[PDB]
């Protein structure tokens, strides 16, 4: 039986409003164990006053993710449910979202980025490694982005955890047309393979840093350019292990892109390769 982590309310305690749904910084008394003491959290809030398929949706998210334990799958600790405003609880991740924190490297001073591609090719890793835990769990999420990741520091100098975050599309299988594969767009066909499709635009957007895929292209032109057969430039000075994964994410056919072992495979080795290649120099 199905139980959602049932979190005493005046327990928690919100502060600071982060976004727009309704996103907290806050505390929580003990909710990492008695003597916990009040953790920080974000607090995810459905509406007073918003529609029932939304409180839908919110209900099944919640129960999605309380389905999930993996490193780089972002935790929901606690439910306020029994009154409105509900609350979602979750491990607060003070990087905000991957798609900003990204951006923010790369805009901080022009001396250069504050993410190195060691930096970025351990992002490229950690989600990965999530990826491969929501195949094994038989879960399709048909919208990986960088918007929906988060990160786990403000800072670039700390160790940093990145975690895919919000699961609003997700589907047990047991626009945003930039990042759809092409079968996806034309016959709203998903899959595990579409997820991989998804994730090859994800890292294009670690390894440029955050940029709009297709810039060239407006939404309407986007499946005309992907029909041509045409797909992103490679970000500027990718390494060339790393452009061959990508486009073999987004092949044409659906059984020809690599899946999630060897994508994290791939990314492990080259790490591999990186690193002795710069202490034997
Ligand atoms: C639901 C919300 O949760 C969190 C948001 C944040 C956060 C911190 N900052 N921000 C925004 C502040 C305004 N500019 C954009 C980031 C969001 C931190 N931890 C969270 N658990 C969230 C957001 Cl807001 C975005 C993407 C996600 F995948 C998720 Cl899961």
């Amino acid at each position: 039986i199905e139980n959602l982590p049932a979190f005493p309310r005046e327990k928690l305690t919100l502060r600071l409003l982060l976004g727009s749904g309704e996103v907290y910084e806050g505390t929580a008394v003990d909710i990492l164990g008695v003597g916990s003491g009040e953790i920080k959290v974000a607090v995810k809030t459905l509406k007073k006053g918003s529609t029932d398929q939304e409180k839908i949706e919110f209900l099944k998210e919640a129960h999605l993710m309380s389905k999930f334990n993996h490193p780089n799958i972002l935790k929901q600790l606690g439910v306020c449910l029994l009154n409105e405003p509900q609350y979602i609880i979750l491990e607060l991740m003070e990087g905000g979202d991957l798609l900003t924190y990204l951006r923010k490297a790369r805009m901080a001073t022009f001396y250069g980025p504050l993410l190195t591609l060691v930096d970025l090719v351990d992002l490229c890793v950690d989600i990965s490694k999530g990826c491969v835990y929501l195949e094994r769990m038989h879960f399709i999420h048909r919208d990986l982005a960088a918007r929906n990741c988060l990160v786990s520091v403000k800072d670039y100098t700390s160790p940093r955890i990145v975690k895919i975050g919000d699961f609003g599309l997700a589907r047990d299988i047991y626009l945003p047309v930039r990042w759809m594969a092409p079968e996806s767009l034309m016959d709203g066909i998903f899959t595990t393979q579409s997820d991989v499709w998804s994730f090859g635009i994800l890292i294009w957007e670690i390894l440029t840093l955050g940029h709009q895929p297709y810039p060239a292209h407006s939404n309407l032109d986007v499946l005309n350019y992907v029909q041509t057969g045409g797909r992103l430039e490679p970000p500027r000075n990718c390494p060339d292990d790393l452009w061959n994964l990508m486009t073999q994410c987004w092949a044409q056919e659906p059984d020809q892109r690599p899946t999630f072992h060897r994508i994290q495979d791939q990314l492990q080795l080259f790490r591999n390769f990186f690193l002795n290649s710069i202490y034997k120099s």
